[PDB]
This record gives structure tokens, sequence and C-alpha cells, in this order.
């Protein structure tokens, strides 16, 4: 990571809670978005995470500053924000091409986190950051890592929270987090970029989701998607990992539906 100095650094909003906007000086200055005694331990452990990655859909660390007070972990800024809520917002407005693009994206980043042999654990909408060429880049806020446990309990949790609806099933049964894992989730993410941010199994509760997985059941077609597309996600949900798709052969099949877009057409995008 570079350790950037404070005076090249200016905040100016509360973009979330702490996670500002602010002005990042390199002549030209860039917009960033700008994150502020275990819990100083991870803050400055992330940005050593984050500076080893270096691609065009991973989010991009510009620096830290670790020797001044307030401790700052700095990226790049994304103006539209979060997908999931990104897309709730845009619902209906984007072909099924645009949207195509942003799940090859995401792809492309995982398949570049696997290649590090990264597993990232919460591949969700909620964790893809979107800039104003609608590039998506995937980020990870950390919300399965909030301690909420009381500091004299006598039972703690261990092993952080998983996102269980976006979560493979030997993830949640024996804690078997790999990239293997990771396309599972990744699938969920296609089917919620394919309903423009609907809440997986919205009619089930937790138990109900984890009781239909095991029954083989998973979430239905997104209306107007592709045959192609939802035949992608099903790939992602097999219940064995070893026989589903790698983030290789997922960017490669997007590639080649994008590339042939008649495989892409929904009726909706008719005029
Ligand atoms: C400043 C900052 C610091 C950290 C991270 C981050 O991605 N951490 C991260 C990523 C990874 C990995 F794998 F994906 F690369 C692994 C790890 C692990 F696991 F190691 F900890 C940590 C992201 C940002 N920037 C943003 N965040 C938020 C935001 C909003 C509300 C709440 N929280 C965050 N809004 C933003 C930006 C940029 N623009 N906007 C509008």
């Amino acid at each position: 990571t570079t350790e950037i100095h404070p005076s090249c650094v200016t905040r100016q909003k509360v973009i979330g809670a702490e996670v500002y906007k602010g002005m990042l000086k390199t002549k030209k200055e860039v917009p960033v978005a700008i994150k502020t005694e275990k819990q100083r331990v991870d803050f400055l452990g992330e940005a050593g995470i984050m500076g080893q990655f270096s691609h065009h859909n991973i989010i991009r660390l510009e620096g830290v500053i670790s020797k001044y007070k307030p401790m700052m972990i700095i990226t790049e800024y994304m103006e539209n924000g979060a997908l999931d809520k990104f897309l709730r917002e845009k619902d209906g407005e984007f072909s099924v091409l645009q949207l195509v693009g942003m799940l090859r994206g995401i792809a492309a980043g995982m398949k570049y986190l696997a290649n590090m042999n990264y597993v990232h654990r919460d591949l969700a909408a909620r964790n893809i950051l979107v800039n104003s060429n609608l590039v998506c880049k995937v980020s990870d806020f950390g919300l399965s890592r909030v301690l909420e446990d009381d500091p004299e309990a006598t039972y703690t949790t261990s092993g952080g929270k998983i996102p269980i609806r976006w979560t493979a099933p030997e993830a949640i049964s024996y804690r078997k987090f790999t990239s293997a894992s990771d396309v599972w989730s990744f699938g969920i993410v296609m089917w919620e970029v394919m309903t423009y941010g609907e809440r997986p199994y919205w009619e089930l509760s937790n138990h109900e989701v984890m009781k239909a997985i095991n029954d083989g059941f998973r979430l239905p077609t997104p209306m107007d998607c592709p045959s192609a597309i939802y035949q992608l996600m099903m790939q992602c949900w097999q219940q064995e990992r070893a026989r589903r798709p790698k983030f290789a052969d997922i960017v490669s099949i997007l590639d080649k539906l994008i590339r042939a877009p008649d495989s892409l057409k929904t009726l909706a995008d008719f005029d």
C-alpha cells in the first residue's frame, strides 16, 4: 500500500455510516472515498489486503493514512454507489446487453481474485460499486464482520457471520469457503442484476431458504431473462461445488453471449 499524507486529502461529506467523499491531490485532483482497538487492528489490516489488488473490476486502493489521526483508507470514488440500490433505482432502464456487461465485469474481477487464491465470502450486489461508466467493481464493506456481541459476553461470534441467502450450502454447513462457493454467490448476483435488485427468495424466511436449497429448489427465472443467462445461474448453483463453472468459464460464456447478442434478445428490448 501507498502511504498518503493528509495534506493531499480533503474530506467533504459523509457518504455513509464512517465513509466520506473527499478529494485527493495527485496538480490535478481526483475524487475518492475515505473510510475512517481490535477495530483499529483490522482497519489497517484490510488495507494491506486491498493494496495487493489491481484490476479494472476491483475497487482500487489509492493509499492509506496510517501515521496520522484520523486513520484513513482511501479508494477511488464510485459515483453510482452500491449496485443493488442502484439497480432498484434504474429498474428497467437497462437492456440485457448492458446488464450482462455488468455481470461480465463482476466475473472478470472475480476471476482475478480467484487467480490470487482470494476467497471473497460475501459476493453480493450490496458489495459491488458502480461508476459513471457503469463499470462494476467488487468491494467488501465488511458487514459480515460487524461485532454486535457484548464486550463481557460469555459466548461470542466466531468466524464472523455469513450472508445466508448468498452462501453455498457447503459453506453454510461446513464453513468450506472456496472460489467455488464464491461462484454460487455469483449466481445469486446474476439473479439480483437481472431482477433489478429483488431480495433472493423474498417469500421465504432464512430457515425456509436453507430447507428449500437442500430440497433442490433454486431461485426462479427473472422476468425477461434470456434462457442462456438463467441457465448459467443454474449452473452456478449446482450442489456439488466441483461441477460449478470456474470464474474463467463464466467470463468466457458471458463473452460468447455478448459477441452473439441474438442469444441475449428478450422481447422487452424490441422496439
Ligand atoms: C473507502 C473504502 C474502503 C474499503 C472498501 C473495500 O472495498 N474494502 C474491502 C474490499 C475487499 C475486496 F476484496 F473487495 F477488494 C476486501 C476487503 C477485506 F475483506 F479484506 F476486508 C475490504 C471500499 C472503500 N470505498 C467505498 N466504500 C463505500 C462504502 C459505503 C458504505 C459503507 N461502506 C463502504 N462507498 C464508496 C466507496 C467508493 N465509492 N463509494 C461511494
